[PDB]
């Protein structure tokens, strides 16, 4: 295609997005316009793209492409936005941290979607001057890096939000045991409030935010339960906890507004405006930032509204941060996802809300792929800017070169057949993975002969559409491979269970000759897997938590085969762990009925015996 | 030998040490007299026995069977001993359940040596009717299991004393994610006080102690920090600490009075002692309980002074608990434990103390031998009788069949040449094993020439022992592998350091080629000698934790393999985890200007990535 109307910026950025593109030799004109966020008009080669925001040039671009593939000459596309303001925030606190080739890849395909902002949540993993420990052997990113990632962003006319922590959720860094980070704590995760090594550490945060060009930043400032319990109550005696978040927010505030900077922050520390003195100091506060609403969960609009009016009674600058489900283990919940959305989106219109984020956290190791999300985040866009899912497919397939229905497909370890859709979190993706043979906790969630029928179908399904994705295949190929060892690994742990009870000596030598080599095989293949497509998407650091985990894993698989071995033979007369009572993990989903659950921490799943504590 | 004066009680207790005691054929009388603890008197193949307590004729016999191996005809012994009662406490809640052959095993040998008390730590280890979450895959004992043990001891005259928690350190238990379990819950490790379904669980506690013919308990009660801050806040507000324990504790007794028991428990709480109302509370609660004052560390006999001096202030009825050194990894520190039992007798003679109790405590996973320590508890036995050391090793000849001297040898991973004496905890048997290959934590506090040579000539050392060494040569096998292979791991990890820093990939390459594989094979080859220790002596419930650090270790080493392969071959550019300036792990020991240091936190030393944490 040529172009008349262009900047060289956006030269440049066409250059980036050529392999995306499928204009063809048509010729397209550019006009800005804030009539309508975006029109598209046009036939017999020559269209007008009008934008009244720079980046909505590249979703813009993307309409076009798709109108012509789907064989249209003539087209006619306008577009109003619900969300001035539209935003991706990707987790690097959980041990994965974006690296800068995918921090690249993401920012176009955002660019493509109509996403206004990138967003990156960090915890510790950026770098602060004088503070060694803060982000150490945590592949913390510099400021060099930062900025090429802002930078990036800005090559498409989008926005760069850090994402900090200014009180609590400090774990990885307040763990090493030296004077200058311990005088830090108040307890566990969170910092010290009035210990002046604290803002001394904020303020060095601030200046390292400083060398990026955005003053915008959210502080997180979310309201701890133990805030105030640990050395502060040592050192002080016991204080209201809002008081302390408020004398804190405010030192946190001034520093902010040395260094420029405008915050955003969770709601919930002003929920109580929804003693006299700490209510106006609250009162006060709240006019300084832009209070963040944040919501994965509801599955119905008048959820949603009831939560926006009440913060609508407080301000007018409420901001709504919504979920694309990857925090769940090595597998996404896009399903789910799309259903919150639809919800969320009638909300946030309602509520006339012109900033929406959407989160991608990472919860417990970052085991789920970065690039998992992707139809999340095209629902959110369409949602946006469409109020409708009718062109999710069309857009999609501009963004990611494949197939949405396809890459949904991408949720299956998770969709276990005839769970209830509206139920978050239910993840044996993860936990039938990392329970333990001989003694395995979540056994009575799982349905021995549906779940691994599903597995086993998903596993040839997904093998399928790793054949055709392309670049993203590394993805899918994972994700059968998981699919496949959670099959085998629920007909041994479950074979096991029933040939001990019934004291079939013959069945269990066929496990152990047979099925556990296997298995233990197919879990070397999935690390190896796995280690590729982290390599691709991530830093180096953090994947040894993950090589503990798998490398624990095939040990205990090596037990199991060991200890049926000896029993098979006659070395030992029974096998204690198979003799013992087996009873429910957790009641999370009793309510509900559910034989599945959400079990989402790795190390109460491996095991019952203490691991972490002293 | 033959017997004149036995019980048919005595009879069937000298069957079972007779393999122990090397009498030869000489004539033995017995008598009980309250004048002396021990008399052993006689010549030309007939001696009188005397004895004050029944248990101490056990002791009395190895002293005339020690007499007689040193060649002596003529045999005149007296012994008064310091302490009423002398107990030693093994810690069953760390992952490692002594198992009941073992426990028989160590009540025997506590018998020759003079203890009058065996002692068992079960946070959860023990059932409770109806909480069948409560040491739910632990290896709880049964009702049947902690009589069996009981009666064991009464077969010698000795008396069993459960060791419990009613309040924190129940860390195992609470983590169950059931209504039944979270409805106990203050925060942390911490019972719920003012909760009834939290008096309910404790009233199961004393039903099943009170199957046991004891009616003496350690109900714990120790003061955490965190008492009163979490679930409790949330229901009642803010407390005073002092008042929560005073209202729980009372609780407590009248429950233990119920059933019959006298409650001993930590000190801790009443060093108040040492609001109007509160004060009384403390006061009144005081007299119920006896009081231990416990301490492991110390150096001197007047700082050990000063503390009974203030205890003695509020009550007459303390207890002293001392230490064998057990709980800092693989490898025990009866050098250590020596150093503080000297001192300690001389202040709990000065302040008239009628009970110790040597603890025998395994935190973070149990990973040390169940025999670890019999060199202590000889040295402790010695000093309460005797006061003084000058028939340790002729005695503990008798109680193992060993040479003292060379037993004392099972410290030497621990033993770094040249670290001051009186500092405790320093553990490099620990850290150094499990500390990262590539991202190796604590190599700024090992000296790569100097501890690497100990550890090699530790290994050499440990394996002639073990040749030597009968029955207990499987743990000084343990020993010789983990120095063998920390020498190795040193020699490759600081290495690699050496090597990438100057850009040597030769030098790497042969790491990688020839030293790797021998490494990896050497912890192979050291987690079945470790299986083989723990099968011996504990239920299997717990060995899971070990093989999942193990198991992870294996990984991480063969990740280093593979990194560096790939920077030989040039598949990568550089080892991002080798470029990173380290950083002192912790500052414990910076006051004293030490190198090395203690580290004894598995999760810690493994990885700087989260593994727990959300």
């Amino acid at each position: 295609a040529t172009f008349l109307g262009l900047s060289s910026k956006q030269e440049k950025a066409l250059v980036r997005l050529d392999k995306y593109l499928n204009l063809g030799e048509i010729a397209v004109s550019l006009v800005t316009d804030s009539a309508t966020s975006i029109k598209v008009e046009g036939r017999q080669g020559y269209y007008q793209v009008s934008y009244k925001q720079p980046h909505q040039l590249y979703r813009a671009l993307a309409l076009l492409s798709a109108a012509l593939r789907s064989g249209q000459d003539e087209v006619q596309i306008e577009e109003e936005a619900a969300y001035e303001d539209l935003a991706y925030m990707a987790d690097c606190s959980r041990n994965a941290v974006l690296n800068l080739s995918s921090a690249k890849k993401m920012i176009e395909v955002l660019a493509l979607m109509g996403y206004s902002t990138f967003e990156l949540y960090m915890e510790d993993t950026y770098e602060i001057e004088n503070q060694p420990y803060f982000g150490y052997f945590r592949g913390r990113y510099t400021v060099a890096e930062l900025q090429e990632i802002e930078d990036y962003a800005a090559d498409f006319d989008m926005s760069f939000v850090p994402c900090i922590q200014t009180l609590a959720h400090l774990s990885a860094f307040v763990k090493w045991g030296i004077k200058e980070v311990q005088e830090l704590r108040d307890v566990e995760d969170i910092l010290l409030i009035g210990e002046e090594k604290v803002y001394d550490l904020i303020e060095g945060m601030f200046q390292t935010m400083a060398h990026l060009h955005t003053r915008k930043i959210n502080i997180g400032m979310d309201e701890a339960h133990l805030v105030g319990l640990g050395r502060y109550l040592i050192k002080h005696g016991f204080q209201n906890r809002s008081l302390l978040m408020c004398q804190h927010l405010e030192r946190v505030l001034d520093i902010a507004d040395k260094y420029g900077f405008n915050c955003q922050m969770w709601s919930d520390m002003f929920f109580k405006l929804m003693p006299e003195e700490t209510r106006v100091y609250l009162d006060r506060l709240k006019e300084r930032v832009t209070l963040v609403y944040w919501d994965y969960y509801q599955d119905s609009e008048e959820k949603y509204n009831r939560n926006f009016q009440n913060h609508h009674k407080i301000s007018q600058d409420i901001a709504f941060a919504g979920g694309a489900w990857k925090w769940i283990g090595f597998t996404p919940h896009n399903h789910f996802s799309r259903l919150v959305a639809i919800e969320a989106n009638k909300a946030c219109r309602k509520n006339q809300v012109k900033e929406v984020i959407v989160t991608g956290w990472g919860d417990n190791g970052g085991e789920t792929s970065q690039f998992s999300v992707l139809p999340a985040l095209q629902i959110w866009a369409e949602l946006a800017y469409r109020n409708d899912l009718k062109k999710v497919s069309e857009h999609f397939l501009v963004s990611t070169g494949l197939d949405f229905d396809d890459f949904m497909k991408i949720d299956l370890a998770n969709l276990l057949p005839d769970l209830p859709d509206n139920l978050s979190g239910i993840n044996p993706n993860r936990y039938v993975l990392y329970q333990d043979v001989l003694c395995p906790l979540l056994e009575q969630h799982i349905r021995p002969e549906k779940d691994k029928q599903h597995f086993a179908s998903s596993a040839q399904q997904l093998g399928e559409i790793s054949k055709r994705a392309g670049e993203y295949a590394y993805i899918f190929e994972t994700q059968a491979q998981l699919n496949a060892l959670l099959a085998l690994k629920i007909s041994i742990t479950s074979g096991i269970q029933k040939a001990y009870r019934n004291g079939d000596k013959e069945h269990l030598s066929a496990l152990a000759e047979k099925d556990f080599p296997q298995l233990y095989q197919m879990v070397e293949d999935f690390s190896d897997q796995f280690s590729r497509q982290w390599q691709q998407e991530n830093k180096i650091f953090g994947l040894d938590t993950i090589d503990i985990r798998f490398g624990g894993l095939l040990k205990r698989i090596k037990r199991a085969q060991e200890r049926l071995e000896q029993f098979i033979s006659g070395q030992i007369d029974c096998v204690e762990e198979l003799e013992q009572e087996i009873l429910p993990f957790n009641d999370f989903y009793k309510d509900q009925g559910l034989t599945a659950t959400t079990a989402n921490q790795w190390h109460l799943i491996a095991t019952a015996s203490t691991i972490y504590t002293t």
